[PDB]
């Protein structure tokens, strides 16, 4: 029960996360790392090294505070780092109305297996990457079905 329990509350604690953000127009990017190891950008993060928890995850990306700026990676059953770079994309598919987080959750899913979701600051959209495609505007019941299917082993 313990690795069920564990990917459960992490989708339970992105689902309640985000939808605190996007209520909020709060921007938000986070990345779930699988096979693909992500290591090398969670060094360039803030070390955390935390249990996974909605509130953990809000508090991080409250505006113009020390750990906001930048993506979250969740690795395992911990939140490794904070404030961590992803890789631009270089695609001209993206549409421009896109900030720098949709971009930077592209440039990652490219990269990496990894499953990114993306809190909009302007509209409050959730949106996924998941090997360089976007999935824009995901509603409740679709984003609970995808992480439901991606996360859950
Ligand atoms: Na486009």
């Amino acid at each position: 029960s313990r690795i069920e329990r564990e990917q459960h509350h992490l989708i339970e604690s992105i689902e309640k996360s985000t939808q605190y953000m996007a209520k909020r127009r709060i921007g938000a990017l986070i990345s779930v790392a699988r096979d693909t190891g992500m290591d090398d950008y969670i060094e360039t993060g803030i070390p955390l090294n935390a249990k996974i928890s909605s509130q953990l995850l809000i508090n991080i990306f409250i505006p113009n505070t020390p750990l906001h700026d930048g993506a979250v990676i969740i690795k395992g059953n911990e939140i490794a780092s904070a404030a961590s770079y992803l890789p631009l994309s270089d695609s001209p598919f993206l549409s421009k109305e896109l900030g720098t987080r949709h971009r930077a959750a592209l440039g990652i899913s490219e990269v990496t297996d990894s499953i990114t979701i993306v809190v909009s600051e302007e509209t409050g959209g959730i949106s996924l990457t998941k090997g360089g495609e976007l999935f824009r505007d995901v509603s409740e019941e679709e984003l609970h079905k995808i992480l439901l299917k991606e996360l859950v082993t």
